[PDB]
C-alpha cells in the first residue's frame, strides 16, 4: 500500500489502514448497521474479526493495539513485570516518558537538575531497561507524556494503550487510546491479544461555535457535571456535529483528555481538517495525506446509532470553574463566588497553577498570554501566586520564542520544569501550613483531596487557562471576567478583553533540546542492575497460585464508606518514590479511605489485639498471622488513576477479595490480574448487612465460571449465618489468573515451564 512510517523515530514501523479498512469490512458484512467511528476503530483492530462475539456493553475482545506508552511513575512495576516475563524485546512500538518525578520547588532548570540527581537510580534502570528490551526512552525535562503522544505518536485511526488514566487525550486526534494497567500494558508487549470489554457509545452532538471566553475546557466541564464521574464508565464518548470544526485540534486532546473524570473507556473526535493542519505543522504532512485517503474510516457511519445522545450548543456555553472536592461539582464562573461565600470555600486565591496535559498546548500559553498582557498594559501583575507547566519542551522552546513566556514571567509567574508536578502533588508548597483551609484554582483535571499539595483542606477548581490567569490578577473567585473592572495602576477602571491568539505558530515550532534515546535495536548488552538494598527498586517474586480452596472466614480488614479513589487506596505525592518498590509501597495502603466504624481514616480496629491502628500495619500483622482479609467498599470503588500498585498492595499484603457496589474499569481490570477476587454485590443493600466484626466464607470458586454468581456467607459474631450472592464479570480468561495467582503466572506457565 502506501509504506508512511507510525512516527518520525519508527521508520520502518508503517501505519496499516489497509489492515484496518479490511477488518472493518469483515466485521460490517457480519454485523449489517451502520457503525460509530470507535466501533470502527476498535473492531478494526481485532484479533480475530470473523469469529469475534461484538456485543456493546457485554462480550470482551480481543485486540491487536499499535503502541505502548508509559510514564516513569508506572513504567517501573510495568518493566519489574515484563522482566519476569522473561521475554527478550517488546513485541510493538513502546515509550517510556518520564514527566511524573521532577518536584516543583526553585522552577524550571533548575528543578530539572535536582530531579535528575535526585532520582538517578531510577532513571537509570529506566534507561538500561529500555536499551535492553527496545523501548524508546525520552529523558527527563523532554515533556508530560500525552503532550509527547500528541506531537509525535497519536494519528487517526491508532488504537494506542497508556499506562496512565488521561490516554484518552489522543483523541484530539482521531484515535482510540485508552488507559490500562502496567500488566496489561505487558500482555501486549509481550505478543498476547489484549481484552477489553465492548464498549457502549455515548455521542456528544456539538452544535454551534465557541466564542469570547469560552474555551474547549468549558464543554467538557459541562459534560462532567452533566454525566457525572460515573456516568461515563463502560463507555466511549464520541463527540460529532458541526460545532467540531469549531474547536482546535489540541482543544479537542483538551475535551477527550478529561473525559477520564466521568470514567468513560476513552474519546475521539472525527478526522477532519484541524487535525489534518496539525499533522503538518508537526511534520507528519504524509500521515495526513494517507488518512485523506482513508477518510471513510476516520468519520462515523451514517445514521450510527449511540446508546446516549448529549447535544450542546457550543454558541450558548458560558466559561465553567468546577469543584472543590469532585471534577463534575460544576459552576459558571459568573456564579461561583456567590455559592463559595454560601458553602465556605475560601474565597481568596493562593495560587493559579496553568499547564497538565489537559491544558499546556500553544493554543492555551497564547490565550493566558493574551490576559496578562493586559493586566501589564495596566501596570499590573498577578496577586495569587502563579505558575506555569509547558507540556513538552517543544511547547516550551516555542512559546519562549514567540515571546508568551516572558509575559507570564512579566506578570509574576514562574515557569516549571516540562513535568507532571503540582498536578500530582510533587510541589514543595510552603505557603499554608497543612490542614490550613485554602483554594488553589488550576487548569488541570482531577481535585481529589490532598493531591495537589497533600493538605485535605486544600479546595481545588479545575478551569481553562485564560480563566486562571484573569482569576489570579484579581486573586480572588469573586471576580467574573465577563463582567468585572480591575482598576490599573493609573486609577482607572479596566475591563478584560477576551483572549483571541493563534492555536498553532505562526512559524514552525522550535523543537528545544534533544530528549528522545532510541533503543540499539542492534547490540542491546545491557545489564539491568537493581540493588538487592535498594529502597526504590525490588525485583518481583510470583504471587501464590490458588489453593484450590474457597475462601472461608475471611476477616474484614476495612468496610470503606463513600468515595474511595485509587488516590486513596495508593497515594502519590511523596509516595511516588517507591513506585518501583512494592514492600515500600504498601505502607500507604487504604491510609486515606474513611472507614465506617469511626469516620476516620487511617484507624481501623485489629480483631486480636483490639487497639485501632494504621490500615498497612494491621494488614501486615493479619498477614504474618495467617489471617486472609477482604475489604468492603461502596460506588465506583477505585475510581481515578490507573495505577497497578493498588491492585498489588492489598496482593501483596494478604487480601483476597475486594467486595463493592461497584468497581471503576480500570481498578477492576488490575485487581483480577493481580489474581484477586473483585466482586459487586447482587443487591447492593447487602453492604448494610455487613458489620466490619464480621467474618465471611466465599463459596462456590471450584466451579467458578462466567455469569454465575457466587454465594457469600455472613457470619456473625453472635452465630447468625446470612447469605448474599456475589456477581463478578470473570470470562474463562481472567478465571485462569485467579487460578494461577496472577496473569503473569498463568503467561509464564504457557512458556511451557
Ligand atoms: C499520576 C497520574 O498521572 C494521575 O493523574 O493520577 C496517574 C498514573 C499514576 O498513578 O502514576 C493516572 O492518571 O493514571
Ligand atoms: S493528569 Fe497531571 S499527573 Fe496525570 S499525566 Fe497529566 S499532568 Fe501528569
Amino acid at each position: 500500500r502506501a509504506k508512511v512510517a507510525m512516527s518520525h523515530f519508527e521508520p520502518h514501523e508503517y501505519i496499516r489502514y489497509d489492515l484496518l479498512e479490511k477488518n472493518i469490512d469483515i466485521v460490517r458484512k457480519r454485523l449489517n448497521r451502520p457503525l460509530t467511528l470507535s466501533e470502527k476503530i476498535v473492531y478494526g483492530h481485532l484479533d480475530d474479526p470473523a469469529n469475534q462475539e461484538i456485543e456493546r456493553g457485554k462480550t470482551y475482545l480481543r485486540l491487536r493495539p499499535d503502541r505502548v506508552a508509559m510514564q516513569d511513575a508506572t513504567a517501573q512495576m510495568a518493566m519489574l513485570q515484563f522482566i519476569s516475563s522473561g521475554l527478550p524485546k517488546v513485541a510493538v512500538p513502546s515509550t517510556i516518558h518520564c514527566d511524573h518525578l521532577i518536584e516543583a520547588q526553585l522552577g524550571g532548570e533548575k528543578d530539572l537538575r535536582r530531579a535528575k540527581d535526585i532520582n538517578q537510580e531510577v532513571y537509570n534502570f529506566l534507561a538500561t531497561a529500555g536499551a535492553k528490551y527496545g523501548v524508546g526512552f525520552w529523558r527527563p525535562g523532554s515533556g508530560i507524556i500525552h503532550q509527547i503522544i500528541l506531537e509525535n505518536y497519536a494519528y487517526p485511526g491508532v488504537l494506542l494503550i497508556g499506562t496512565d488514566s488521561h490516554t484518552p487525550n489522543g483523541g484530539g486526534l482521531g484515535g482510540i487510546c485508552i488507559g490500562v494497567g502496567g500488566a496489561d500494558a505487558v500482555d501486549v508487549m509481550a505478543g498476547i491479544p489484549w481484552e477489553l470489554k465492548c464498549p457502549k457509545v455515548i455521542g456528544v452532538k456539538l452544535t454551534g461555535s465557541l466564542s469570547g471566553w469560552t474555551s474547549p475546557k468549558d464543554v467538557i466541564l459541562k459534560v462532567a457535571g452533566i454525566l457525572t464521574v460515573k456516568g461515563g464508565t463502560g463507555a466511549i464518548v464520541e463527540y460529532h456535529g458541526p460545532g467540531v470544526d469549531s474547536i482546535s485540534c489540541t482543544g479537542m486532546a483538551t475535551i477527550c483528555n478529561m473525559g477520564a473524570e466521568i470514567g468513560a473507556t476513552t474519546s475521539v473526535f472525527p478526522y477532519n481538517h484541524r487535525m489534518k493542519k496539525y499533522l503538518s505543522k508537526t511534520g507528519r504532512a504524509d500521515i495526513a495525506n494517507l488518512a485523506d485517503e482513508f477518510k471513510d474510516h476516520l468519520v462515523p457511519d451514517s445514521g450510527c446509532h449511540y446508546d446516549q445522545l448529549i447535544e450542546i450548543n457550543l454558541s450558548e456555553l458560558k466559561p465553567h470553574i468546577n469543584g472543590p472536592f469532585t471534577p463534575d461539582l460544576a459552576h459558571p464562573v459568573a456564579e461561583v463566588g456567590s455559592v463559595a461565600e454560601k458553602e465556605g470555600w475560601p474565597l481568596d486565591i493562593r495560587v493559579g497553577l496553568i499547564g497538565s496535559c489537559t491544558n499546556s498546548s500553544y493554543e492555551d500559553m497564547g490565550r493566558s498570554a493574551a490576559v496578562a498582557k493586559q493586566a501589564l498594559a495596566h501596570g499590573l501583575k498577578c496577586k495569587s501566586q502563579f505558575t506555569i507547566t509547558p507540556g513538552s519542551e517543544q511547547i516550551r522552546a516555542t512559546i519562549e520564542r514567540d515571546g508568551y513566556a516572558q509575559v507570564l514571567r512579566d506578570v509574576g509567574g514562574i515557569v516549571l520544569a516540562n513535568a507532571c508536578g503540582p498536578c500530582i502533588g510533587q510541589w514543595d508548597r510552603k505557603d499554608i501550613k497543612k490542614g490550613e483551609k485554602n483554594t488553589i484554582v488550576t487548569s488541570y483535571n482531577r481535585n481529589f483531596t490532598g493531591r495537589n499539595d497533600a493538605n485535605p483542606e486544600t479546595h481545588a477548581f479545575v478551569t481553562s487557562p485564560e480563566i486562571v490567569t484573569a482569576l489570579a490578577i484579581a486573586g480572588t473567585l469573586k471576580f467574573n471576567p465577563e463582567t468585572d473592572f480591575l482598576t490599573g495602576k493609573d486609577g482607572k477602571k479596566f475591563k478584560l478583553e477576551a483572549p483571541d491568539a493563534d492555536e498553532l505558530p505562526r512559524a514552525e515550532f522550535d523543537p528545544g533540546q534533544d530528549t528522545y534515546q532510541h533503543p540499539p535495536k542492534d547490540s542491546s548488552g545491557q545489564r539491568v542492575d537493581v540493588s538487592p538494598t535498594s529502597q526504590r527498586l525490588q525485583l518481583l517474586e510470583p504471587f501464590d497460585k490458588w489453593d484450590g480452596k474457597d475462601l472461608e472466614d475471611l476477616q474484614i480488614l476495612i468496610k470503606v464508606k463513600g468515595k474511595c479513589t485509587t488516590d486513596h487506596i495508593s497515594a502519590a505525592g511523596p509516595w511516588l518514590k517507591f513506585r518501583g518498590h512494592l514492600d515500600n509501597i504498601s505502607n500507604n495502603l487504604l491510609i486515606g479511605a474513611i472507614n465506617s466504624e469511626n469516620r476516620k481514616a487511617n484507624s481501623v480496629r485489629n480483631a486480636v489485639t483490639q487497639e485501632f491502628g494504621p490500615v498497612p500495619d494491621t494488614a501486615r500483622y493479619y498477614k504474618q498471622h495467617g489471617i486472609r482479609w477482604v475489604v468492603i467498599g461502596d460506588e465506583n470503588y477505585g475510581e481515578g488513576s490507573s495505577r497497578e500498585h493498588s491492585a498489588l498492595e492489598p496482593r501483596f499484603l494478604g487480601g483476597r477479595a475486594i467486595i463493592t457496589k461497584s468497581f471503576a474499569r480500570i481498578h477492576e481490570t488490575n485487581l483480577k490480574k493481580q489474581g484477586l477476587l473483585p466482586l459487586t454485590f447482587a443487591d447492593p443493600a447487602d453492604y448494610n448487612k455487613i458489620h466490619p466484626v464480621d467474618k465471611l466464607t466465599i463459596q462456590g470458586l471450584k466451579d467458578f465460571a462466567p455469569g454465575k454468581p457466587l454465594t457469600c456467607i455472613i457470619k456473625h459474631p453472635n452465630g447468625t449465618q446470612e447469605t448474599i450472592l456475589l456477581n463478578h464479570t470473570f470470562n474463562e480468561t481472567q478465571i485462569e489468573w485467579f487460578r494461577a495467582g496472577s496473569a503473569l503466572n498463568r503467561m509464564k506457565e504457557l512458556q511451557q515451564k
